C-alpha cells in the first residue's frame, strides 16, 4: 500500500510550457472548464478536466519560481518572514479576532507555503457527511496524488522524541508509518522529498494534457458572469497592468471556483450570490439569493508552549503525529530568529527566541466555534475581505483545548523529554519556556486556552455543502457553477487537510467528467 509513494526528484516545473501572463488577450475566448484558483484542490481540479476538455486555470499569483525559498523545507520561516508587498507567496491577515495569519498568493495555493504534513481523511469522514462518495475512486485518487508528490519521510531526531514522548504519554496504539488519519502515536507523509525539496500542487498540472490546459498567472478573478434558466457563463479578470479581460465557457462546460475558503466566498459575494439583504445593503444586485455564503467559517484552534533546551535540538520538519479523537499533537522544531515567521505566534510583539527552540502543539477537532467572511470593498477583489473566527465561543472547543493542554502537560513530564530540560528538578518547571508556560485546575487551562491561542492554519468553510453547494459540489440554484476547495466543508477531514483537499479536486474532475459523458 506504499508501493506507489513519489521519489525523491527536483521539484517539476514541465507545466510551465503553457503557463502564460494573464497580459495575454489570446487567452480570452471560451474554454469548456474555467477554474478559478490554482491552488490545492484547482490545480488537481484543472488537470483532470483537460484530459478530455478545454480548461484555463485561472490563479492571482505568479509562479513559484519567482520565491525560491517557496521549493525547500528550510525555506518555510522565509516565506512568512518576508513582508507582504502584494505580490509575495504568503498574504497576511488579521482575523477580527485579533489573530494572524496567512494565506497563499501563488500557483500552487498554500501548498506551496505550508508545513508539507500528508495525511488521508479519517475513514469515518465519508459516512459523516452523507454524500455519496466513490469510496475505491477516493482511493485511487488519493494514490495519483501521493505517487506525484508524497514521500515517506526519514528519521529526523526532534520527530523521533516527540513520537517517543506521545508514546510514554499514552497516545496509543504505535501505528509506526501511516498515511492514515487513526488515533495512536505514527509517523505520516510528507510534500517535502528526503532532500528538503518541497513539492506541491502545482506539479499535478504536469498530469495534465498540455494540449488542452493553459493557465493564466497573475490573473485577478474579480466577477463570475451569468447569463441574461440562471447559468455561470464566464469570468472577468485583471491583469498585473491592471487591464480587464474576459474568458467564457461553452456547451455543457462548467466555470468552478477553487479560491479558498477566503477566496470563494468573496467572489460569490461579489458576483451577486449570497445574503439577500447583505447584498441589497452593499448595492451589490442579488443574481442568486442564498442566506449562507461567507457563513459557517471555522479556523481550529492551536495552542502551544514553547521550550528552550539547555543544548541545541535538530531543526525538523513535522511528521510525527499524536491523534485522538478529542486533540490532534505535533511538535515544530526550529533555529532562533529575529525575524518572527508571521502568524507563527498569533500577535507580533511575541518574544524573539535566542536559540533552539521546540513548538509544541495541540489542535482542537472541529472546531464548533464558527465565524464568517464578509465584504470589505463592494468592488476590489484585490481588497481583502473581512473575517472572523470567534475562537472558543463554542464551550466544547474549549473543553478540548482543556483536555489537549493536558496532554501537552503529560508529555512534558515523560523520560523522552527529559533530557530538554534545563533543571533537573522533579517538575516541568525545570524546562525554560519561550512564551507562557503551561499552568492544575480547569479554570487555569482554560484561562490559557482563551489567552493563547493562534491559528492553525486549517480554516475551512464559507460555502458549505449543504449550505450553497449539493452533494455534487454545484452552487444550488445556479447551471453551470461548482466550488470546490476548503469552503466546502464545516468540518477537518483530519489533522492535516491537504491530502484531503489534493484528492477532491481530481475527485471532483473525474465526477464532472462522468455525469458529462
Ligand atoms: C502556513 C500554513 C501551513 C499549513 N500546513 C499544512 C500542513 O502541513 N499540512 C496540511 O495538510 N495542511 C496544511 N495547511 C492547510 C492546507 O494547506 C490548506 O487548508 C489547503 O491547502 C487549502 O486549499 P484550498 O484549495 O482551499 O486553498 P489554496 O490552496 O489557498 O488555493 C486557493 C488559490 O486561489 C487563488 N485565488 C484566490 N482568490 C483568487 C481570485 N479572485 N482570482 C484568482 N485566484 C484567486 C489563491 O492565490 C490560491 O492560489 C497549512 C496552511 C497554511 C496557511
Ligand atoms: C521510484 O523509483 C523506483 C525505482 O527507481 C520505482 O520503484 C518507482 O516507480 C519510482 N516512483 C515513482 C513515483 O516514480
Ligand atoms: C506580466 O507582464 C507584466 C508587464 O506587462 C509584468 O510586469 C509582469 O511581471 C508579468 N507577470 C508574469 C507572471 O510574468
Ligand atoms: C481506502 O483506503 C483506506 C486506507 O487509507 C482503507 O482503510 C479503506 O479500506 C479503503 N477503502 C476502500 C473502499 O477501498
Ligand atoms: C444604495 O443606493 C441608494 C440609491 O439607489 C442609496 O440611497 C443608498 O445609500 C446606497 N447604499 C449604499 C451602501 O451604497
Ligand atoms: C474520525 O471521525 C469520526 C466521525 O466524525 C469521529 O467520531 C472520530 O472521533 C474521528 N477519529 C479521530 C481519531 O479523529
Ligand atoms: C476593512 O478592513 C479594515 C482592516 O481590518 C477595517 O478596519 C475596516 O473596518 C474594514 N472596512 C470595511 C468597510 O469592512
Ligand atoms: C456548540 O456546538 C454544538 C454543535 O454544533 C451546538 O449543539 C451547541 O448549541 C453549540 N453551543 C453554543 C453555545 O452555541
Ligand atoms: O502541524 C503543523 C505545524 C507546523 C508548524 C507549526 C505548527 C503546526
Amino acid at each position: 500500500h506504499h508501493h506507489h509513494l513519489a521519489n525523491t526528484s527536483a521539484h517539476d516545473f514541465s507545466y510551465l510550457k503553457f503557463v502564460y501572463n494573464a497580459t495575454d488577450t489570446s487567452l480570452e475566448g471560451s474554454y469548456d472548464y474555467i477554474v478559478i484558483g490554482g491552488g490545492t484542490s484547482g490545480c488537481p481540479l484543472a488537470a483532470t478536466l483537460s484530459e478530455k476538455y478545454k480548461v484555463l486555470l485561472l490563479e492571482r499569483g505568479t509562479i513559484a519560481t519567482e520565491y525560491p525559498n517557496t521549493l525547500t523545507a528550510d525555506g518555510f520561516a522565509y516565506n512568512l518572514q518576508q513582508q507582504d508587498d502584494g505580490k509575495t507567496p504568503v498574504e497576511r491577515f488579521v482575523s477580527e479576532d485579533g489573530i494572524d495569519n496567512v494565506r497563499a498568493r501563488i500557483l500552487g495555493g498554500t501548498t506551496i507555503i505550508n508545513a508539507g504534513v500528508y495525511a488521508r481523511a479519517n475513514i469515518s469522514f465519508y459516512s459523516q457527511t452523507g454524500i455519496e462518495w466513490d469510496l475505491d475512486l477516493v482511493n485511487k485518487t488519493y494514490e495519483w496524488v501521493e505517487d506525484a508528490i508524497v514521500v515517506k519521510p526519514n528519521n529526523q531526531s526532534w520527530q523521533s522524541v516527540i513520537g517517543e514522548g506521545f508514546l510514554e504519554a499514552g497516545i496509543l496504539p504505535d501505528n509506526g508509518f501511516s498515511l492514515d488519519h487513526e488515533a495512536g502515536t505514527r509517523l505520516t507523509g510528507s510534500t517535502f522529498d528526503n532532500n528538503g525539496t518541497r513539492h506541491a500542487a502545482d506539479e499535478l498540472l504536469n498530469k495534465g494534457d498540455p494540449n488542452n490546459l493553459l493557465v493564466a498567472v497573475q490573473a485577478s478573478v474579480e466577477k463570475i458572469l451569468f447569463s441574461s434558466n440562471l447559468s455561470a457563463i464566464g469570468v472577468i479578470y485583471t491583469d498585473s497592468d491592471g487591464n480587464s479581460h474576459q474568458a467564457f465557457v461553452r456547451g455543457n462546460g462548467e466555470v468552478i471556483v477553487s479560491a479558498g475558503t477566503i477566496g470563494t466566498p468573496q467572489l460569490l459575494l461579489l458576483s451577486g450570490v449570497g445574503p439577500e439583504s447583505y447584498l441589497s445593503s452593499l448595492n451589490i444586485t442579488v443574481v442568486q439569493p442564498n442566506p449562507y455564503v461567507g457563513q459557517f467559517v471555522y479556523d481550529n484552534p492551536r495552542n502551544f508552549i514553547n521550550i528552550l533546551p539547555p543544548n541545541p535540538i535538530e531543526a525538523s520538519v513535522v511528521t510525527v503525529l499524536g491523534i485522538r479523537s478529542d486533540y490532534y499533537q505535533v511538535s515544530l522544531s526550529s533555529l532562533p530568529f529575529s525575524t518572527p515567521p508571521f502568524s507563527l505566534f498569533p500577535t507580533t510583539s511575541y518574544p524573539l527566541p535566542n536559540s533552539t527552540f521546540a513548538h509544541i502543539v495541540s489542535q482542537v477537532p472541529g472546531p464548533l466555534s464558527h465565524g464568517s467572511v464578509t465584504l470589505n470593498s463592494s468592488s476590489d477583489v484585490r481588497i481583502a475581505p473581512n473575517i472572523k473566527f470567534n475562537y472558543y465561543s463554542n464551550s466544547t472547543d474549549l473543553a478540548n483545548c482543556v483536555s489537549g493542554m493536558k496532554k501537552l502537560g503529560d508529555l512534558l513530564r515523560t523520560k523522552a523529554l527529559e533530557p530538554y530540560k534545563a533543571r533537573d528538578v522533579l517538575g516541568i518547571d525545570g524546562f525554560n519556556y519561550l512564551g507562557v508556560p503551561l499552568p492544575t485546575d480547569d479554570a487555569s487551562f482554560e484561562t490559557f486556552c482563551l489567552d493563547n491561542v493562534a491559528s492553525y492554519w486549517h480554516y475551512h468553510g464559507g460555502s458549505l455543502v449543504g449550505k450553497v453547494l449539493d452533494d455534487s459540489f454545484r452552487v444550488m440554484g445556479i447551471k453551470a457553477l461548482r466550488v470546490v476547495d476548503a469552503s466546502t466543508f464545516p468540518y477537518e477531514p483530519n489533522s492535516h487537510p491537504q491530502g484531503f483537499y489534493l484528492m477532491l479536486g481530481r475527485y471532483v474532475g473525474l465526477q464532472i467528467l462522468q455525469e458529462r459523458s
